[PDB]
């Protein structure tokens, strides 16, 4: 998917988490995320078109979805151990970093 | 190690994971996968030889690396916490995820 | 901060580990190394400033930061479990892998 798609799945999964009843729907929506936040990685955001792929500009683009997933990692494990209200506010974090990228960049 | 040879000791280790007895030797196998992986990141396969190391086409290969590194990992989590059956059934998703990068870059 | 000062920072808390005397002292100084890693792996280090953005070079930086990340990660694991001593002791190993970086790319 392109990055703004990719942004949205994301978003729309931090809803699933924050209105989410077990563990296994806050599992699946961090699953979901961890695979948009991955191939989020592959996507060029507009403003970037002009830039080299590996520009320094690009790399701060690809490592800023490596911090993400690996929050996305803090907030599954603890998903997986049961601790669901600790994943959703691992997540309200989460939504502060998304938010945060998305302004950075488009 | 070049790309041929990491995928070699990747498809060994998910032979391992298969037939292992307990979670130490899930856990050593999926370990020994992590760090094939990674080296693998640094390499060019035989598809990508003719681009350049920052290509788009590149960057894919290296993100399509990263997503096997957090599948390898729901397994490790799995195997610490000594759920072997559950790891061994998160080895599939990696055979999977091998044999499809296996035909794609060879 | 640039590259350097996330050297020290990634110093500065493996100090913290070393004197440290329970888990959650343990955790949040590792997730201060994980994120000042994290903040290293867009910068260029001063050894490779005259290399292009695009080099194989920096493409090997990029890496070692994320075997360093996994490095990291599995400390950070004994520690949830509660393994203070063989946290520190994986955090010994740590201070060899962030110190040799540091001196590889100086
Ligand atoms: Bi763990
Ligand atoms: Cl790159
Ligand atoms: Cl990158
Ligand atoms: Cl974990
Ligand atoms: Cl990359
Ligand atoms: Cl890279
Ligand atoms: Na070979
Ligand atoms: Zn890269
Ligand atoms: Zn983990």
């Amino acid at each position: 998917a392109d990055w703004e798609d990719n942004m949205e799945t994301l978003n729309d999964n931090l809803k699933v988490i924050e209105k989410a009843d077990n563990a296994a729907q806050v599992k699946d929506a961090l699953t979901k995320m961890r695979a948009a936040a991955l191939d989020a990685k592959k996507a060029t955001p507009p403003k970037l078109e002009d830039k080299s792929p590996a520009s320094p500009e690009m790399i701060d683009f690809r490592v800023g979805f490596d911090i993400l997933l690996w929050q996305i990692h803090d907030a599954l494990c603890l998903a997986n151990e049961g601790k669901v209200k600790e994943a959703q506010a691992a997540a309200e974090q989460l939504k502060t970093t998304v938010n945060a990228h998305w302004q950075k960049y488009r």
